[PDB]
């Protein structure tokens, strides 16, 4: 369950950051989880260096020592707005995940 | 400086987690930094949902909501071990970065 995989949850369209206020619930899918199984020699050494405190913190976010769990395919989310007009946002919801990079 | 880019530092071979203990340092390069401007519509909605606490937490790590800063190219690293034998690991060090999302 902690490993990289497709996740999903019903959420209101208004929470999607699309500028709409509809309370209609739509199933939003996304990717999250560990990708340690797909780590390369570079990744393992980076992980070891960080674990040993051998690396000085570069400016900004910490280096990721493994591929990131990201969508490999997407599908559109559609809904009716306040005027009963159909709206569609293409490729907004994930349909598959992978350990990329 | 906080944006995704190639980083570099001299590090002890012993800290690379290779099992081989050397005594010289090697130049190790990696990638780290932000990719916010590279967010896709999916990433933006995921970020909107996470920002509002609209998603229950999936087991393990939180989903990433922007491409990850990862290497796009690598190079070998070689070093002489404590018994005077040269060792090498292909593609151990990064030579270029990209916002892989």
């Amino acid at each position: 369950a902690r490993g990289c995989r497709l996740r999903s949850q019903l959420v209101p369209v208004r929470a999607l950051g699309l500028g709409h206020r509809s309370d209609e619930l739509v199933r939003f899918r996304f990717c999250s989880g560990s990708c340690r199984r797909a780590r390369s020699p570079h990744d393992l050494s980076l992980a070891s260096l960080l674990g040993a405190g051998a690396l000085r913190p570069p400016p900004g976010s910490r280096p990721v020592s493994q591929p990131c769990c990201r969508p490999t395919r997407y599908e559109a989310v559609s809904f009716m707005d306040v005027n009963s007009t159909w709206r569609t946002v293409d490729r907004l919801s994930a349909t598959a995940c992978g350990c990329l990079g």
